């Protein structure tokens, strides 16, 4: 594991640097950006806003994005090399499956799904060449039969290359505790693992046992806030009511407990997001207008105002997420 | 309408000729095909077994079919273009949704999917100029409130280019009185419409008042018949038990009561199959050899031999599709 693979091809792991490491480019399903790309103005004008967003990320000091969108969420990788290529910012493509799979991802058996990962993971996404860097997965409370299997394919296929494993939860019902023994019951290592969105429980009890046991934490949705607008229900519904302050700090309460190189952070950011209300966009820009630079240029500042050490700071956004995508065999 | 949309571009009516009206090239899911082409064997693999399907039925006197894949049965495009061009048989696309809507779909209002449904149409499918000939809907059962809109969305896009819809039903359950409903309340016009799947049903007079209301009856699951196959309970769940015979005399029947200009046959056959059991193609192909072929190879022929006569089999194998895809507006 001494090369990570990007959209561009492989980067040593000293040219990651400052890493986001849940992200998105654009958030959609499967095959919808190519049939309606008018739903974003157009693939145009969707690649021109990420590439202005990348560049003032850029301009932050970020140096590499993990982007998280996996087949489901329509990741269009085509798109992805091209904004990375444009904006000159590194992005980290991924493989797996998130909560929406189709009928033909759906009917798959554990070995199938292995192979797909597999694919995407060694020889590369579509006919693009392009190989992914990191495995998603996700839950949203009880595992379904389906994710369950799904979670045992993504262990299988990080045992087998080294690469990482990023999940979504359902926070507030300790998804983490379920995705955990599932991960263990396939021999993968606590370490190979980042339970995500865990920034949207309070509960640090939780989140403590989690790292205790080997596992990253990722405090992925720190600027995501309806705070201001509980009016708007499905923004509320979306974003939550807690405070980004609130959600930054659950990042000191981990480094205070010792568990600061279990910690990852993010936006969980995007440009298009098609798989939601119509015009939420609108919403989440005017909610976080930082966008992907909210971390460097809000969360890092709090976080040191607080009395987190610069290098504490610089070995989360640099040292943990270097470890993290290092593919690394057992 | 003086030209139907097929994926090398429009023909004139008479270049139609003998058409299957429900067919597929593959039925998979959005984006499945490009992303795990290997579940087909290849890409290529999947082109050289549906171009050898398409010549032999080409053989046996097809000249065009439908494929009725939209977009969450994964149609690919440029895969129906190629085949149609190395088979040389007519393939017209279709918009819509059927069953399996993705969640960038299932949260879109009737207003949303009559512009996509339009797009896909008018202006041509992704970026291949490539126009649907037609729009395929679904329902199993009572109409998801979400299918309701698709219904609404199909209705608005066939009023607005004259290109028909065709749909999927659970016939079991008499979908087809819903959906002519939602079609009807949206002022669509029944010769418009073709209420498929319904060789499924034994419910003859279901079908027959759906015909003297003026929909197209959609007899295309004739080969589809689990006979034999009880060890098989996902290809008998698939398929059925009613012989294949017993539901070509559906066809009959509807001739027989005065409608034949409102009957439309197919196979509802296939060359991949992602969205069911691995490997249901095997036991697909060897239930059905002759594929898409099996309508004028087996049908067309028994039909005749239970007193249908030749210009009656040529009005619903030829008349009836012509009239069908060929682009009417209302009024
Ligand atoms: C792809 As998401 C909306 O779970 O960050
Ligand atoms: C796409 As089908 C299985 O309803 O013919
Ligand atoms: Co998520
Ligand atoms: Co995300
Ligand atoms: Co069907
Ligand atoms: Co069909």
């Amino acid at each position: 594991g001494d090369r990570i693979n990007t959209v561009r091809g492989p980067i040593t792991i000293s040219e990651a640097g400052f890493t986001l490491t849940h992200e998105h480019i654009c958030a959609s399903s499967a095959g919808f950006l190519r049939a309606w790309p008018e739903f974003f103005g157009s693939r145009k004008a969707l690649a021109e806003k990420a590439v202005r967003g990348l560049r003032r990320a850029r301009a932050a000091g970020v140096r590499t994005i993990v982007d998280v969108s996996t087949f489901d969420i329509g990741r269009d990788v085509s798109l992805l090399a091209e904004v990375s290529r444009a904006a000159d910012v590194h992005i980290v493509a991924a493989t797996g499956l998130w909560f929406d799979p189709p009928l033909s991802m759906r009917l798959r058996s554990v070995e199938e799904l292995t192979q797909f990962f597999l694919r995407e993971i060694q020889y590369g996404i579509e006919d693009t060449g392009i190989r992914a860097g990191i495995i998603k997965v996700a839950t949203t409370g009880k595992a379904t039969p389906f994710q369950e299997l799904v979670l045992k394919a993504a262990a299988r296929a990080s045992l087998a290359t080294g690469v990482p494993v990023t999940t979504h939860t359902a926070a507030s019902q300790r998804d983490g505790e379920q995705q955990a023994a599932i991960f263990e019951s396939e021999g993968l290592s606590p370490s190979r693992v980042c339970i995500g969105h865990s920034d949207d429980t309070d509960d640090l009890s939780y989140l403590t046992a989690l790292a205790a046991r080997g596992y990253l934490i990722g405090l992925d949705h720190i600027p995501h806030s309806a705070i201001g607008l509980e009016d708007n229900a499905s923004a509320s519904a979306l974003l939550g009511i807690r405070s980004w302050q609130t959600r930054a700090l659950l990042i000191k309460a981990l480094i205070d407990q010792g568990y600061m190189k279990q910690i990852l952070v993010s936006n969980d950011w995007l440009f298009g997001f098609s798989s939601y209300v119509t015009n939420i966009m609108d919403v989440m820009d005017r909610v976080n207008p930082d966008g992907m630079a909210f971390i460097p240029l809000r969360v890092i500042p709090f976080l040191r105002e607080k009395g987190v050490p610069q290098e504490t700071l610089a070995g989360i956004t640099v040292t943990n997420p270097a470890r993290f995508l290092s593919p690394t065999l057992r």
